[PDB]
């Protein structure tokens, strides 16, 4: 059923902003982990739903919300990602975060702000709230997806799991945020951007 | 396909412990609502199943575990009560209480405490750790079933939820897990002890 | 020390919205125990911190939430209804709500459906956002503060918990969610409100 | 007033089980920067809770649980390793065992089991149930302390947290598991342990 889907770049692409080591290790490993899971917790769940147990369903709900969510939540991060990063965002999108945030460098910080602050294992989002018509920033814990349990959409996510930092970072998560706006597909953010006027 | 058991006696079967309309808003109004709208989240569940969209799988685990819980947990709380019950359990099922919990008074104020202890909506426990072969005491919030969110097999549960007490015993929970302890169907958690020792 | 603060108006002037019988029990008994709980768990804290005993403080935090939480809610809750309230507020608040909701009409309907989907206890709520200086609507579990765990400031609540309506609506929390609506002090909350952009 | 104790060993006193540079970081940045922002919390605490500010003090909590975890939490956790350490207890510890979970072998698949378990950032722990005079494991997300959110006397500890191993053992966490036993003090453990039988 699900795959892990193929990195739009190799793994040292993303140098020296995240190094090839944290990158193969994450991909391969972590992400497909996840995919595999989520496989045979979907198909357990098929069984049982099948069956009628609703003490089953339950059982299997966190390793479907954890694996599923990390399947989720990964394969937005590698679009969010590219060697052709960095900098700032163009058209519609960079006027957007001017008004919900004030400026580039305000939203920066937020996004920063929200993604330091993870106590624990997950994620900082820039998400946007279609019920409201604009940008919000959101954080959530482990594997948690933004959109199946806040309603709002991915635009840009930013993996704060020791896994996605440490061999390179070490406990400096500040200095692992301010490495990778180097590497922020900006063509990627504005497309499930304008995917959600539609 | 879940429906709505029919209790073992008639509404106001519980007086005076449990009123009348207690048992009948409770059964046809509360646990009505989770028969429906569960049957509703699995359909909807399979639907989402069967595109492979763990977004839709994730954004509907709430009301499965809520409308779901809802149901496996008063379908089980009906059969606990009883206008033959009250007294205290025999045969092994006390000698488990008393080996476990010290004796039957002991095992009353653990439950009552318990039950008593949860801050909202909540149920209070008492099931079998089939892993080390023993009774437990445990407290869940909202309709969080006891075994798929705690692995515990349930024998006695006792709903604490505003909505089981207050038309009666106001804001005093203690009262009515005082009154509660004389329509308790032993006969049924007996049954339901043994099926774990099998 | 906390004092369970006076009711600003009679336990009756809210009628046929919320009967008296509720506002009695409401104010003198569920709101008195918190206040109560609360004096007794920063004793307890004062003690604790005092001997830099991490482990007891910590033990006292759901004490804490739940009761400090239930006499900052309530407390802003009475001072939310008035016997000379409903209708519409106007100007400043008025066009505030026009801009992040559209009209008054879907507000109502936006702070009616979070109020309503509140699975088990819990409050749904108006609240002002600081950093991004406009409205925004919340849902908080049992008695978790607003402003203490969202971080929004609050400006109209309305407590879903069973026993606020219960006794008169029964299970039908939408007719209770739709007369409370005429006993909204308006006066109130734009003073909240004015507050925000002190 | 908090503070890092020292190591009762050289950050290379565990190897080939835990690197060096592992315990380097983890004693002299991690539980480091834990006893600090718990110095910063209390400090604030004792300031809100002095103005009677219940908003603040509920604000607090999350870097309250979390730091003050962090500080327990670990401070436990170094005295249960040691150079000299590995095999198994004896005396009464080896016999508790034995009769709660069946064998040692068994005790040890058991508490992997809870650690290997956690999703995301978490501890996995044998406690002690001073209410049933048993042994206890249990699981506890991210720095949430054993003793403080569950009442279970802390007797061993097992780090989960990415940090904890990943620089070594990378993504596989049974690795570091099947590894860390070699390091157990035993003799901290059944200390902690006569000290519940007191
Ligand atoms: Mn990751
Ligand atoms: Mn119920
Ligand atoms: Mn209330
Ligand atoms: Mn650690």
């Amino acid at each position: 059923k699900h795959s892990l889907p193929d990195l739009p770049y190799d793994y040292g692409a993303l140098e020296p902003h995240i190094n090839a080591q944290i990158m193969q290790l994450h991909h391969s490993k972590n992400h497909a982990a996840y995919v595999n899971n989520l496989n045979v917790t979907e198909e357990k769940y098929q069984e049982a739903l099948a069956k009628g147990d609703v003490t089953a369903q339950i059982a299997l709900q966190p390793a479907l919300k954890f694996n599923g969510g990390g399947h989720i939540n990964h394969s937005i991060f590698w679009t969010n990602l590219s060697p052709n990063g960095g900098g700032e965002p163009k058209g519609e999108l960079l006027e957007a975060i001017k008004r919900d945030f004030g400026s580039f460098d305000k939203f920066k910080e937020k996004l920063t702000a929200a993604s330091v602050g993870v106590q624990g294992s997950g994620w900082g989002w820039l998400g946007f709230n279609k019920e409201r018509g604009h940008l919000q920033i959101a954080a959530c814990p482990n594997q948690d997806p933004l959109q199946g349990t806040t309603g709002l959409i991915p635009l840009l996510g930013i993996d704060v799991w020791e896994h996605a930092y440490y061999l390179q970072y070490k406990n400096v998560r500040p200095d692992y945020l301010k490495a990778i706006w180097n590497v922020i597909n900006w063509e990627n953010v504005t497309e499930r951007y304008m995917a959600c006027k539609k």
